[PDB]
């Protein structure tokens, strides 16, 4: 089992020294949090799991403007699939405020997406496979999250 | 499976909600890195994983004067067990600085310590159990991590 630390600043994606399958862990932490951000465009911030052939295993859209969460998939240089919505942003966020805390949890079929201690959804996955790289995407002027998100990753669990 | 978080001041501990069993994760951030701090008496820092019953399933010692990390169990009413050893705690923490995050995996019977990305010992227990509460003591003066510390447990792994 190892633990491994990421930093990525907005915009960016970071190639995984270990790659996380079924059974492991990937956890974004931010600094700042701000629900009252601009509005997106649509997205106010993304989170992002990557296979290494460029396909959006999970992609998490925040967007304030729109007051919900979305989850979709894509293949590398494919049609975005099918979005999967959580209503209500900030709900998701009560409890803690200056700061957040992003989890996904991979169970082979399924994305276990956790926003600080609240289970937001159980994403059945459109697209499987190892995730190689991770990213932040967002303006530096309407994000939720601080411009440098860090990515804490626990791989070989099971 | 579940993520919670606490916030533990120095020199206290706290009742989890979820308690970490066989397989489960537990993760102590600090906002600040002090390998300078005054002399431990003989602790500088200790991170503690308890058991209902008051056990120490898991005591983990830094000790700049003495430079080295002690870990060791210690029946709930009773002497401290075998202490186990590893020297130099600065490089431990190396590759980071101001900051710091200590991990901890269940192993069943063993406990893996993660200094960041280091992996520090493989603990082989003189007690076993479920962790019910964690704890930080130290000194407002002579600690090497934050005034409070995050910890961040991940359960119902296995
Ligand atoms: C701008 C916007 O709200 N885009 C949404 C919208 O789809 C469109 C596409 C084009 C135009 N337009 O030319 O005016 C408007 C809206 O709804 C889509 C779902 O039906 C998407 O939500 C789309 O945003 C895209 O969502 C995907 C994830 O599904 C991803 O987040 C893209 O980055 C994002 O642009
Ligand atoms: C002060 C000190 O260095 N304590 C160490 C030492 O044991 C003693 C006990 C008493 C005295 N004394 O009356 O002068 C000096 C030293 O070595 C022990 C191991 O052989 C311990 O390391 C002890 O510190 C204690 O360690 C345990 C964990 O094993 C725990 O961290 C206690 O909080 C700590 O005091």
């Amino acid at each position: 089992q190892g633990v491994n630390i990421y930093n990525i600043s907005a915009g960016t994606s970071v190639d995984l020294a270990a790659p996380v399958t079924t059974g492991d862990i990937v956890t974004f932490f931010s600094s700042a949090l701000n629900l009252n951000a601009g509005a997106g465009n649509p997205n106010n911030t993304t989170l992002n799991l990557f296979a290494e052939n460029g396909a959006y295993l999970l992609h998490i859209a925040f967007r304030l403007q729109e007051n919900v969460i979305i989850f979709n998939s894509r293949q590398p240089d494919g049609p975005w699939l099918v979005e999967q919505a959580v209503s209500d942003v900030a709900n998701q966020f009560a409890g803690i405020d200056g700061k957040a805390m992003v989890t996904v949890f991979d169970h082979g079929d399924k994305y276990q997406v956790v926003i600080n201690e609240k289970t937001v959804i159980q994403y059945t996955k459109q697209i499987s496979g190892l995730t190689s790289s991770l990213s932040y995407n967002a303006t530096e002027e309407t994000s939720i999250f601080s411009t440098v998100v860090e990515a804490v990753t626990y791989t070989g669990l099971a």
